[PDB]
Order: C-alpha cells, then structure tokens, then sequence
C-alpha cells in the first residue's frame, strides 16, 4: 500500500516550487492523479516477477520458440520518465518446459514496472527465464524510445535503443543469434 | 531560478513513499536531475513565449505559407508525463510580414515548456501569431501521443490526439483550410 | 459475481458436445479459464459506462478534439467471438467542457466490455458523450475486423467494418465532418 | 454429426450467467450459431488432415520449394478463442515428389480445425509431409497473434507468436534454413 | 450438377488441338481437375444471391456502414480467366433495419461465382441490397485486376479496373459518396 | 498451326455444361477469344526456347549479373489457371558469353507459355543457361502467386510459391546464393 | 514497310560523329538493331488507333468504368528518347456502350507508338474514346517519366509529368472528377 | 566571373576568426572550394531567368499540365545556408501554348540559383510563366527542408516549409487548386 | 567537338525513313535537338575519366566507407536508348587516403556518357578506384532499369539489371562483401 | 568568445564578390546571422568533447547495448556546407561500464560542431567510447546526406554516405558486427 497522500503533498510542493499554481482547475487534482499514476506504474516493486513462473508449463515440445512485440513500458529511474517499445523474446525449450505466453508477458511488465535501466529489464527477463525455465538458452531483446531524451535540451527524437541478453546456447552458437534476428525482422 | 533543493526534497520523499531505495547508487542523484529537468521543461513558467516575433520580416508576400512537422514536446498538466508530436503553422501573410521559421519554431517551444493540454497550445500559439503577425489568418494543427495514456492503467498506445485552431480567413473560408490539410497529409 | 462454476460446467458440456476429450491434459483447466475470460471481456454487463464522465475539466476552449486510434476490442453477440480494431471519436466542446482522455477511453472500452454489435457500440459511445460532455458535437468512427467472418463460413481475412455515429454540429456541419476524415487518415 | 443442440442449451446457460438477456433480439438466435460455429471450426476433429497427401506428382525436380503467408487460423484449446496469422512451408522434394499448393495449405486448415496450441499445429504439419511426401526435408514456421492475449486482462495488442519445426536436410543444414529465412522476409 | 464427364472430354480435346501430350503425368488427372474447379467457381449460375438477406436485425440506426476490403474473384465472361480484388460496400439502414456482415460477404461470393463482367457484379450487389435491406441508399465499388489482360499479348499487369454503383441516397448527396471515399483510402 | 476451331468447340461444349447460356451477348465470341487466347498462351509447345541464346556478345566480364523482377505469368497444368509473378536470374558469365536482356526474358517467357509447374520453368531456364550460356554458375528464382489457389474452395489469397534452381558456382558456395538473395530483396 | 537499311546508314553516321568507332564489336550490329526498334516503337504511324474500338459490347450499364495503372511508352518528338509511366482512362457509358479492356490497352499503345507529346497521347486517346463509344463523358489522365529530362540537360531525375484530358460529363462535373482521382490514389 | 580569389581571402579570414587551422590538411583548400561552389549555386545573379519561353502550338491543348517533384536547391539568404525540396508547377494552357518541360525546370534552377527567400522562388517562377507563357493560370508549391533550421540551436531536423502561388484561373477556382492539391498527393 | 550539323542532316534523314514529317512544327528543332543531346550524353568519349579524381587525406583512416544511391544514367551501346539507376561504391581505404564524394560521383559520370554496357561501367569505376585511391579493396554495384527492354517488344517494364565488381579485399572477404550488402538495402 | 565583426566583415565581401547587393533588405542582417550561426555550429572547436562520459554502473552488465537513430548535423570542411544524418553507437560493455544515452548524443554533437569530415567524426566518437567507457568493444556507423553534393555542379540528391568505425572486439568478430547490421536495419 503505496502512500498516496504524502506523495501528492510533495507533487504540491514541486509545482509551486517551479512557479505553477498549483489552485488553478487544471492542477488542482495533478497530486492525486501523479501518485495514482506512480502506484501503477511502480506496482512491480512489492512483486516478485518471477512468480509467474511458478505454474504449471505447457505441452511439452522441443524446438525454439519466440515471441516477437511484446509491448512495454517504463520509467527511466535517472530522471522518472517513460520509455517504451517492444520485447522480444526467444528461447530454446529443454525437456519440454515451455512458458505460458501471458505469463512472458506478466514477466516483462512486472520487471518494468518500477523505475528501470533497459538493459537491468533485459537481463533481469533473460535471468528469470533462465532460472524458472531452466531452457537451453534464452535470448531477449528489447527495443525502446527514451522521453529522458526526446523531451529534454538533448532533444533527440526517434532515437531507439536496442538492448540485448544471451544465455545458454545463445551465448555460443551464432547461426540460432541470426536466425532469431532473422525472424524479428519481418 | 527556481528552488531546485525543494523539488529534490519533494522527489526523494516520493521515492521512499512509492517503496524504492532513495540511496541505491541509481537512484542517489535522480532526485536533482528531476530538479533539473523541471528547471529545464518547465522553463517557459518564466518566459514570454511572444518576444520571439519581435522581430518579422518586411518582403512583399501574401499568399499561404505551411510549416509543417515541427516536433514538440511538453507535459500534460493532469499527470505530468510527456505527450510529444508534431505542430503544423499555416498562415496568410500580409503586408509581407513573415516569420522567420526559427522564430516560429522557438514560440512553440516556449509555449510548451510548461505544464499544458495540448489545446491550449494549439490556440495560444495561434493567439501569439494573430498578435504578432497579423496575418490575414492562422490555422495549427497539432498531432501528439499522450504518456498520460500509453503507460497508465487504460493502456492505449498509439491513441494520437488531434487539435486545431483557426483565426482570420481560415475561420470562414473552408477550401483555404481543406488545401492546408491536403499539404499536411504528405 | 458471475457463476463461474456454472459456466464451467457449460464449456465441458460444449467440448465433449464438439468431439473433444474435456479430460486431456490441454483441456482439464479450459471450462474454469473460459469462465475467468468471459467475467473479464463480459464485466461491462454490471456497469454503467457512463460514470467515467461524471469528472470534466473547465477550459476556456471551443474548438476541434479528436482522439484517433483508440484500440478496442468486443465480442460479436451473433457468434461471441472478439472483434477488434480502432475507434475515433471527434468532439466540439461546449462552454470548455473537455473530456479526460483516459475518461473517453475507458467509456470506449466499458460499452465494448459485452456481447455487442459495432453499430451499437459507435451510437452508444456517440450518446454518451452527448448526454455526460453537453458538446456541441460528436463524431464517432470505429474501424474493425470481425472474427465472425476470418474464421468461419464466409472467410474474408482483412476485411474491416466502418460504422460512425454524428449528433449535434456533426450532423450538419459536412465540412466539419470532411474536415475529421482528413485529420483520421494520415 | 455434432449435438448441436446440446450446444446451444450450453450456450444459453452461459448468457444467463454471465448476465444477458439471451432472450433479446440479438441474442436469441446467438445459441444456435455458435453451435453452427463450432461445428465448422471444429470440423478437423473428425477428418485426417493427412488425406489430402493422397495425391502426388512425380517429376524429377529436387530444389527448394516454399509456399508462404499462407493464412490459418484456429482457436486457442486454453480459452477457446481464435488465433490467427501465417504459415510458411518449405520442402526439399525427394524423387519429384511434389505436393499440390492447395493440398498443403488443406493440411494445413484441417490440423487447424480443431482445439489448439500453435506449436502442434506447426509440428504435425511437419510430421505430415514428412510422413506422406517423403521429402529430404521439410520446414514449417508459423506466425499468429493470440486473442487468448489481445482481448484479456493481460492486455498486449501486438504480440505475434513465432513457432517452427524442421526435419530432415533442414535439420541439419543452417545455410538452408537461413535461405529460407530470407525469402519468407521479403 | 454439372455433367463433369463432358467437361473432362471438352478439356482434353483442348489439351490435344494445343499441342500437349493429355497422357504425360501432369495431365492424366487433369480435364477432371478442371471439371471440378468449374463446378465450384460456377456454382453461383445454379443459385439465387438474394436468398442470403435479410439477416436484419431491428436497431434504431440510421447512419453510414461500410464493409471493405471484401476479397472476391471470379472468371471473365470474355476468356473465362480469373479476375480477382476488392468490393467495398456502403448503405444507409432505413428504419434500422440492418444487414448481417457475413450475409454481405455472402452476396458478392454468390454473384461472383458465375461468368461475369465486373460491372454486373458491381450493380447487381446494389440491387440485391436495394430490394432486400430497403436502405436509404447503397454505394458499391469494385476493384480488380483482370488476367484477361496480364497474361495475354496486350500484357499489362498492374491494370485495376474500378467499377461503382450507386443507389438512393448516394445518388444524389455527393457529401456523402465522397464520405465513403474518403473511408475507403486508408 | 493449332486447331481454333476445335478449341472453340470444346469451349461451346464446356460453357453449356457447366449451365450457362453460350448465346448470351457476352458469351458469344468467347469460345474463339479462348481459342486465340490459348494460341497466344500455349505458344510455346511449338517453340524451343534455348534458341534465344543462339546469340552471345563476347565482353570478358567475369563477374555477378543480376536480372531480377522479370515479369511472367504461365498456366497451371493442373487446373489451367493462371499463375504469374517474377523471376529474377543471376549468373557468373565465363568468356565475355554475357546474355542479352531481352534474350533472357524471351527464353523465360518461352518456357512459361505452356501448361506448367512453377518448378519446372525454373529449373529449365537454369538448364537453358548452363546449355547455352556456360557461365561459372547460374541461379534462378520465381515467385508468384497461384489462382489455382486464389479463387477455389482453398481460398488463400496473398500465397506466393518461391521456387529456385542452382547450377554450376551457386550450388557450392552459400555466400554468393547469399549475396543473390541480399540484392533481390531491395 | 519502314527503310531500315536507310536508317542503319545514318545511325553510323551519327556513332562515327559522335567519336565512337562503329567497326568495334559492341556496334558492329547497333545500326540494324536501332533501325529494328524505330520499326517497333513507331509502328503508330502506320496504324489508325481508333480501329480498336470497331468491336463495342451492348449492356445496359451507365456507371463510372475507370482503367487505372494502364503502363504505356512512348518516345518525346523533341528528343526521340523514351517517356514512361501510367494513363488512367474513366468513362461514364452511354446506352451500355462499354469498351473493352484490352481495347482500351491497344488504343493507349498505338497513340502511343509514334514521336509524342504526353499532352497529345492524353487529348487523343480522350477524342477517340467520345467518338467510338460516344459516352456520357470521359476523363484521362496520364502520368509519365521523361528522360528528355533524366538524362539530359535538366538532370532531374524523378519529376513526373501529368497531363489530364476532360470530355462531356467530366467537363462540367467537378464532383465526378474529383472522385475519379480519388479513386485514382490508392 | 566571379572574383574568386577574392572569397577566398574572405574565407580563410572567417576560418581564422572561428578559431580554426586554416593551415590543416583539411582546410588547405577550403577557400578556393568554397569559392568555386559559390560561384555554381549563386550563377543565378548572372541570368535572366527566363529569357527562355518557346512554345508549340497543340489542339484542344486546353487542359491541365502539372509537372510535380522537380528537384530544386538554394541557399537561404538569411544564413546563406542550404534549402532543399522540390517544386510543382501546374497551368492552364492558352491557346495550345505549350512550355518544354525542362524549360520550366530550368527556370526553377535558375531562380533559385542565388540567396533567396523560398517565398520569392515561388511566386517569381509564377510570374515568370504567366508573362512568358500567358496561360490561363498557373499554379506554384514548393517544398523544401531548410538547414537554416535543422543544424541551428533551434534544431528542428524534418520540418518541411511548403509555399504557394497562385495566378490567373488558379486564384478563382477552388475546385482546380484541389484537383491539382490531389494530383500532387500520390 | 563534335559535328552536329552532321547528325542533325541524319537524324532528319530517320524521320522521314520512319514515315513522319520532318517540317511539322513538333519536329522541326529535333534533329539539332537530338544533336546537343548526343554531344551531352556521350561526352565522356572526350574525357579521361580518372584525370577529376583527386582523393583527401585523412591520416591513418583504415574503415568501411561507402557511398550509396548515386544516381547515374547511360545509354545501352546495343540500342542507344537509356538506362538508369544507381551506384554504390564501397571501399577499404589504405593508409588515410579518401575520395571526395562529388569526385566519386564524377568519375561515374564521366565513365557513364558514353554508349555503355552497365557491366562496363561497374568494373571501370573499381578499376579506376584501386587505381587512384590504392585502396585495400573496393566492392561497386550498380543497379538500373534498361529501356532496351521496357519500350520495346520485349515489353518487361520493372526489370532491374544489377552488376557488381569487387577488387582487393572485397574479393576473399565474404563478411565484408555482406556488410555492405546489409548497408546498401536500408 | 570569437571575433564576429570580423566574420560579418568577410561575409559582406563575399555578399559583394558573388554579384549580389549587400544592402538589400534581405543582406542587412546577413553578414551578422552568420557570424553568430558560425558561433554556434563551431562551438566544438572550444570545447573537450570527452568530459562528458559520465559512466554508469549497472551491476556486471556485459551485453549489447546499441543506440541507434541519433540525429546529427555538422559541416563539411571542405566547403563548410551542412551534412546531417543518423549515428548507430554499438558497445559491448565490460564490467558493467554503461553509458547514459544523453551523455552518448552529446558527445556525438559535441564532436561534430566543427567542420568536419563524416569519417573523422565516425572515428573520434569510437575512440572517445574506448577511453571512456573501457568496453570490450565499440562500433560506430554514421549515415549522411551531404549538401557538398546535394546543392553543388554535381548535383546528386539522395546520395548517402556511410563510415563506419569498428574497435575491440567488433574488429575480429564479424558475426557481432552481423548482428549489429541487422539490428540497425529493423
């Protein structure tokens, strides 16, 4: 239970501090609004995302599965603004333990959901993975646009950054790298 | 100047309110580059955004003039997360007053740099030209992506809002703003 | 509170009626997620949708919003299987009553939240903004590919639906009318 | 031949339960259809898919062949809703055996016509040809979104599903599969 | 029923007056093969369209539907190839009485599956819909790419032809056609 | 000399069977169109292709030639349908034996114009290019879209089939097969 | 019957006074092949266009016909060097006078098989369509390439030329014309 | 003939002046370049732009000719800093007075081959054609990305300037402006 | 110099041999037109190629530089009518010596007017790069439409010829030669 | 703080020198706007682009991290015209040595507001990553349009010139640099 009241007073405090008025009608609610936002936003703190895991897998099966455009969002914990754009995720199966796809993807938002370095999601998943599916490797990438770039006196916008994890026969056998690559193209 | 210390103060209590670690090593100085970055972003709290037309120049023109795709950035004032896209300036010139393109582009800006809805930038600007220009007309257009939407619980990525102003002819003459919109499609 | 059990009992009753084993390992689990599913994308039926607008902001603004590209998806009632696409929803305020964007959203959403026909969902999204915002005008456009034809008899893939609903100045007002198409194709 | 009335007593329970009027309009035809519904994308549960083999040409060719963006769809086994998207089949024909394109893409619809998972579908389609084309080698890779994701709490528009399975000279040959992988970008 | 035998002969007299050996291996099965495929794509000339509406479901809507991008094909009349494309289809309920989406889709396979010009199949989907919805009006347009003209000695492929009819209301409101237009790009 | 007037016969013959009214106005001449039409189409079977290149320009180049999107369309020898799409051909001249451009296509147009497989025209023309040519190698790939597929009961628009033939250098080195595909994607 | 032998003379005129040496192996032959082409791509002088048009088909059809994407050449009477691109041809039918297709081809090729303006093939082909089918009215409109002014003197690769051609209905109709060019853009 | 040992002095006085090595390898022969690439994109100050106007007579050469995408480049008098895009020029012949296409082109270059406003470009190729050509109308946008403002603190890299000119019919007729507004569009 | 008066008494010589009237007001100026045309395009006859290739001097610089899409145009020694496209030239500098961009597309030029093989050009330029420049290696590709065979009976518009050359380096370096062509497609 | 008077000086006399009137409305200000502009775009020349690396440390983060899409400007100088384009930065980290993405984009500028050449740019930003950041590897890849040759007697619009810069573990791992390629094209 996230302390809604004391992060809205200090919201108060940082808009008459920039010169707002923090009475006018389209503020006079902002405090409230950013400490619901941040409670959503940094929900993943009182989780542990490898939970997700802890399910029963699917049918067994043996050969590499990916799954492309998982959509997600951040806040960068340097300057606590969005970034956001897509995961990908590819993996070798061992044994036949495979992840429920919604499961993945809760992963993915319960490590975002606090504040985050991209390359600190990206490992963290590919860990997670490794961990809890214990496949013969796991690849991730994660493509993203920076707002702590796009909106600040850097003023960089469509810059993407692309980050990525490899473990397991990933690390090793780069004809599996490329034929991922090849298959998130598309 | 603003008071930066008071801002980091208010972003540190936010930090430990929401459950992080405000000493961890990403963390220890995020509440001073939020500081500065409010410093930054919100810059326009202190500015008179139509200085920059005190200079226009005097060659004889009178027919439209478009700008288009000037990208823009600010923070919606409900929530204080960017929305960012692109503003679109037409107007009608008259005794060959035109704005010099870098002037155009800095009102913008400055009219953003503070907490906004998208609407009131949309016709302030329109406002400053009208004053400042005193074109036969003004027509703007912006188009954004809102954060306040993207990251939240709603969750709707790629929504685009639309907003558009019209002052002088392109409020009564409908072929005058149709061919601006046949421009502006590209 | 759905009888999820009741549902249950009904999809095992339809898988064994279909020819499948309900006590295979890929089914056991299908009655009781089919119930959590349809309590999820049916959860509509309990509320009313419009309660999102009971908040509104006061603006001084008269002028063109228009939200494009609002994701949606419903269940035909014909078939109930999903239909998904986009919905845009273009209003002029009245006395600078402006809608939330997160609040128009989530009216778009809670309408498609129940065994629906586009058509339906178009007007009613339409209804609502008229009765909670007061504007002068609303034009709704939704742009959809139902499943009741991708995977069944007829099987057209790519096909998409395109229902809209105008009151007010909308409905009279052609120019205005173009004027929103223009601004909804980029 | 399908109880499709005790489907559609199934059905009407669940509309009962789930809070509609299954006496309305709209709905009161609704339980008969999604009886005829199932009876058409379930149909692939009293056929062998492996029949449309039955039929082969023999002429002395021995190069690749691929057939793409074939589209499928089925329904997800886990919550009975669609997936759909694209099939790509290569094969290295053995002795002229060469398969007729609309025999495969019947396999493929027939596997598909049934409760699924997206990974058996791309391996018996594999097994297959194998099995009753006789090639040196085959290669199947699928590519779906999942409503089972798109539509439910979890909530990720987007997200595609990428599954494949090789046999024979694929199996053993990188060169191949990743020449294959070039031509299916494109 | 067609007497497929007949057929069958007529083909392989084709196939001996041109110059081909009907005995090799890849035309043994071939006249029966084409036999087949002209009962299926000539099944229209044995069916009434008009019998697939009204699936009218009461409403109380009187605005603007649109189906497009419905896939069709049929055979020239001329040189008995294929010609293939799109149809788009508009119209104004009347009374509300509505058309199902499927029902549509229906009509134009139906109508198509015959030796046809383009431009029959284009307004006899108007009338059909004309005397079964009694809408307002209906707006119908095809587009296609004729064989009859890419593979023969005038060779131009690329070549669509566009084919409209409008009835009712869209005859005589131009807003309105341009409207549907409009939609229709995309 | 192919007989048309038997050809026209066996049309008549056809047109009556499968239930349609041979006298119609748009029927009339469509037996002799046909005739003239698979005159023009099945050309070919009176013709060898290889005498195209009975002409070579002696230059001493010795390195990769590339002619790709080569426009073509045949005639399925199951169904008589038509399939047509591209060919793109690549070949390592050996002693200034470089094939004239419009020989090239002549030869492929050659081969087309009779009842064939996708995967014997491209494997003929990669012999007609080792035959006459004798470069270091050639490579051959086709792709196109099949009606035998498009408006039968399969139903699968949007299918291509990719074919391809390696002779000579191409078959053993991966990297220049690599290079080919790289260049045809553009 | 065109003098080639006569023109063969002059090309080598034209080589030797250029600097060339015509006895070298790349144009020993050049003379003969460039007089074989002028034969091929004037053969316009020799041929009445409108004679395509001889043969009308009779239905009763009075709606918008439009040919979009008809490719065509032709050579500048300026330059003699090629121009290229696309003529679109809408006609509204009188009294079912409908043009075939490839008529409409033929007409297009053999305006264009002669020295040209673009401004003349558009003017032509719209005359002889008035004067052979006698419609309600016809629009062309072409859009070409030249390299009068890709190769030569501007050296403005990539600008396009379009020339239009209104008769009848499309003269005094706005409303039609402007939806031919919509329907034009796609 | 510019004095271009002169602009060189100039400068290596300006390379000085901004605290540069005008001795370094690279700056060696900056001055003289800088001049000579002067003396090109400024030659306009020597020429009458045209100066240049012959015209052909053609019949019912009544119609629309619009020659769109002409690449053009100047240098923004402001700055003296590149601005680039392309022109589209349209007009209503008179009397069959046709202009050359590169004779307009040429126009285009030359006028802009000095310091100029894009404003002035526009409107004095439009003036420039109606004195030489007196057509019924003409019709002038340009396009063009300005450096002035992409590598400037304002820094605004995709902004695009779009500027028009209409004269004779062009200014009365809407309906002419937006036929040539949707010609330019494809 | 080249003897126009010559070419012109020849090029009136072809008219008349073709069937068109030399003294029409359209041909009259085409004979010299044709004349400067010539003198323009095969200008290269006159001209040293390598003699304008001066390099720059970059100390030590070893790495990948390639310069892409360089518009180039030429005419077909063979039928004397254009080709057209672009150049890529890649290189592996040695010891700091670099190519000035315009001199490299100069060189390409100069190469180009002259009556070509698009072979002939591709390996001249990387001969007179390894010559001028002494790189470690040089990779050229070219790419082009040749009207050779879009205008003429051969009627295969969208062709596209690709050639490449490579030299040093690139010729034992297949990674090499893949980056470029990874490079080169964006 | 560099002598403006003294450049604005210059500039009029190159004003002057080129034939153009310096005390026109339009030249006024010139002279001093590209004074103050040099100020800007030559900041570089003042300042250590270095100082900026300001690590951070992530833990032991050893994976791909790559910033692509990273707009920049500069000059060339060789005829002090602007080029711009995107940087691609590549860096496999050691030690968890990471670099801020704005920190990255600032030396990236920093680098390049001096006269430059591109390859010189691509160069010092690999070094400055090596020096700074200690990773095992670095790759730089600049792409660019360069007025030099957009504006210029050359005349080449489109031209794109890409360096690249490979350092540590990128120069000896080709399949790195691969995947690098592959991910900036994505």
């Amino acid at each position: 239970q996230i302390d809604k009241q004391k992060i809205a007073d200090a919201v108060k405090v940082i808009l008459e501090a920039v010169g707002e008025n923090p009475d006018r009608e389209g503020l006079i609610d902002t405090p409230m609004r950013v400490a619901r936002m941040y409670e959503e936003v940094f929900a993943g703190l009182k989780k542990d995302p490898s939970v997700h895991f802890d399910t029963i897998f699917e049918e067994q099966h043996e050969e590499l599965v990916l799954v492309k455009d998982i959509r997600f969002s951040s806040m960068c914990e340097h300057h606590l603004v969005p970034f956001f754009g897509v995961a990908h995720v590819a993996y070798l199966p061992q044994n036949g333990r495979v992840a429920g796809l919604s499961k993945l993807a809760r992963v993915v938002d319960d490590v975002s959901r606090r504040p985050q370095l991209q390359e600190r999601i990206t490992t963290t998943v590919a860990e997670i993975m490794m961990e809890k599916l214990k496949p013969l490797g796991v690849m991730v990438i994660m493509e993203a646009e920076h707002m702590c770039m796009t909106i600040r006196g850097v003023n960089k916008p469509g810059t993407k950054t692309i980050t990525s994890a490899v473990r397991g026969a990933f690390k090793n056998d780069d004809k599996l790298r490329s034929e991922v690559l090849a298959l998130i193209k598309h």
